[PDB]
């Protein structure tokens, strides 16, 4: 087992209804040579992240929302997405008044590739991989064009005014979205991105509704991930239905955070719930599978990779209350599909 002192708490990696990540590590695959993009709130300066991060980019076009004094820039630092005093609108509704910072991008990035076997904090699913932090979300969320520009750039797509990505990603994690359908424009950019050879893994959403009512789940050519609990049941908030392809642990997920309620204060570790968390488990397992395929000189298309992940899932705990794809992502079974027994 990894020596990270909080690994023992990461049930979602090795326990019942977890992703069996440990069995693949045992086999010698950790996502070596794979680049994974995290399209999210950005990245923290964190001892359990730094070593596994490659250069990213800050696509937030609004300086005030980015909280860094400029528009788009080459520093995807998460400055905090908190707000107070109805800064994001909605006055006088008390429920719209304030939120603490999420450190969402960092929690997600830690699930994919937290520095492992370093005697500190936690482990990551694909800890031999590297992450490019693609910052698209700041105060009050994110702009449509910033998110998709970031996604496209992640795969090696050229964006005017931005230096070209020298670390194109084979897996793009998008733990974001909201209510909506997929426009022909939004579908066009998704298609451009995935047909470069990158798998787009997305969170199904947290509205306890059919995922077809949400973006990017309403889009084609993405891998939509629902959230399961330690009981191997559907997390009550998880979106569901035919547009969800598989599930992964999405409650009680321990990963890398900051303690700061507003700006960064101090690196730490914390539990979070959401389909946003489930998604990085799948992204991590995708990286594991790619590292296994690389070892035998086998090329996998995103279509082939997604097929492997979906067809090799482990069973839910009995029948669920809604459709949530084929089962829970199983790294051991996924790698078995590429290398054999
Ligand atoms: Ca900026
Ligand atoms: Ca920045
Ligand atoms: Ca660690
Ligand atoms: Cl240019």
């Amino acid at each position: 087992a990894p020596n990270d002192p909080s690994y023992r708490q990461q049930w979602h990696y090795f326990s019942n209804y977890g992703v069996k990540a440990d069995k693949v590590w045992d086999r010698g695959f950790t996502g070596q040579g794979v680049v994974v993009s995290v399209v999210d709130t950005g990245i923290l300066d964190h001892v359990d992240l730094n070593g596994n991060m490659l250069p990213g980019y800050d696509f937030i076009s609004s300086a005030p929302k980015a909280r860094d004094g400029d528009q788009r820039d080459n520093n995807p630092a998460d400055e905090g997405d908190w707000f107070d005093n109805w800064d994001c609108g909605g006055y006088p509704d008390p429920r719209r008044e304030k939120r603490f910072s999420t450190w969402h991008g960092s929690h997600v990035a830690g699930t994919i590739a937290a520095v492992t076997n370093n005697g500190v904090g936690v482990a990551g699913v694909a800890y031999g991989a590297k992450v490019i932090p693609v910052r698209v979300l700041g105060k009050c969320g994110g702009y449509d064009s910033d998110i998709t520009d970031g996604m496209y750039w992640s795969a090696g797509g050229h964006i005017d005014g931005v230096p070209d990505n020298q670390n194109p990603a084979q897996v793009i994690n998008m733990s974001l979205g909201g209510d909506g359908d997929c426009s022909q424009s939004s579908q066009r950019i998704i298609d451009k991105t995935t047909n470069l050879g990158a798998l787009i893994v997305i969170a199904a959403g947290n509205e306890n509704q059919d995922a077809s009512r949400t973006w990017p789940s309403s889009c084609n050519n993405v891998l939509s991930v629902g959230a399961t609990t330690p009981k191997g049941k559907r997390a009550p908030f998880s979106n569901y239905g035919a547009r969800v392809h598989l599930a992964a642990p999405g409650t009680n997920i321990l990963s890398t955070i900051d303690v700061g309620q507003a700006g960064p204060v101090r690196s730490s570790y914390g539990m979070k719930a959401g389909t946003s968390m489930a998604a990085p488990h799948v992204s991590g397992v995708a990286a594991l599978v790619i590292s296994a395929a690389n070892s035998i000189g086998k090329t996998l298309t995103p279509s082939e990779l997604s097929d492997i992940l979906v067809r090799t899932t482990s069973r839910f705990n009995g029948r669920l209350d809604r459709g949530l794809g084929s089962g829970i992502v199983d790294a051991n079974a996924a790698v078995n599909a590429v290398l054999g027994d």
